[PDB]
């Protein structure tokens, strides 16, 4: 396997800065025009993580039409995702409205609403079945269904309502909970279960619109997940799962969003699962 060579070979000379860095000065630059318009800044939740003006999501309201997300789209692998920024408390409602016009039927969310003692996103749904949420200004309505809660993360039904046209759908709501609050966890293995959950509930699937994935930026954690997503699939789907080459597909990735992958950490953690994926793949039982 040569992916685990190179992993040994990076390690052993302790070279993922390097490796990162070369990463950092090959991806793409494109225009964020729209993002740093004045009348958006308070739609962005970091200065320096804009998407891109040629894969940027539209809502459709003539209105304005931003959000702080991006269509990601792996041609190869038929593979599509949209990253997007943790909601602010301006935002809650356009969100749903993109989750709505995408047509998406899962929102993966990689972080807890409070870590370090701050705040990284708004709380967007709702936490008791009985108390429902509506969002006023994009004439939505959220309902919570059933939660299930597990040791590594939570799976929630939800119910959304576009109150203008009454039709309703279901929308299932992945939330990783054990992020540690410094770095990257140190086995790959529930991260593999999660992201593998994910997939058998239909939410990356092709029948339905994009997959919503959100981090505090939706640049980093986020990253991982669609990076190990595609990388697995294309291992599956070439002949020679070896030329499987996880920097070219970052890089790939990059050019539809800025900032993916933000530490050398988290690169070699995104190594790390997609090799510990392919070895469960090899051993797998049936
Ligand atoms: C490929 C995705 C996946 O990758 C994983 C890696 C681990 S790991 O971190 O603990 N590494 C690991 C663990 C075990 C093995 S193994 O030698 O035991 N191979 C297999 N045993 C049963 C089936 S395959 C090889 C590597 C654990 C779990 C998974 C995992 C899953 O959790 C998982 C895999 C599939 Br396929 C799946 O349909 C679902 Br649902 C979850």
């Amino acid at each position: 396997m040569e992916m685990e060579k190179e992993f040994e070979q990076i390690d052993k000379s302790g070279s993922w800065a390097a490796i990162y860095q070369d990463i950092r000065h090959e991806a793409s630059d494109f225009p964020s025009r729209v993002a740093k318009l004045p009348k958006n800044k308070n739609r962005n939740r970091y200065r320096d993580v804009s998407p891109f003006d040629h894969s940027r999501i539209k809502l459709h309201q003539e209105d304005n039409d931003y959000i702080n997300a991006s269509l990601i789209k792996m041609e190869e692998a038929q593979r599509s995702y949209i990253l997007t920024q943790g909601p602010l408390p301006n935002t809650v409602g356009h969100f749903w409205e993109m989750v709505w016009e995408q047509k998406s039927r899962g929102v993966v969310m990689l972080n807890r609403v409070m870590e370090k003692g701050s705040l990284k996103c708004a709380q967007y749904w709702p936490q008791k079945e009985e108390k429902e949420m509506i969002f006023e200004d994009t004439n939505l309505k959220l309902t919570l269904i059933s939660e299930d809660i597990k040791s590594y993360y939570t799976v929630r039904q939800l119910e959304l309502e576009n109150l203008t046209t009454q039709e309703t759908r279901e929308i299932l709501h992945f939330h990783y909970t054990t992020w540690p609050d410094f770095g990257v966890p140190e086995s790959p293995a529930s991260f593999l279960n999660f992201l593998f959950k994910v997939r058998e509930s239909g939410s990356l699937s092709p029948e339905h619109g994009p997959v919503v994935v959100h981090c505090s930026a939706g640049i980093g954690r986020s990253g991982t997940f669609c990076l190990a997503d595609t990388c697995l699939l294309l291992m599956d789907k070439r002949k020679d799962p070896s030329s499987v080459d996880i920097k070219k597909v970052l890089l790939e990735m990059r050019k539809f969003r800025m900032g993916l992958i933000q530490t050398a950490d988290q690169l070699r953690f995104s190594y790390l699962a997609v090799i510990e994926g392919a070895k469960f793949i090899m051993g797998d039982s049936s």
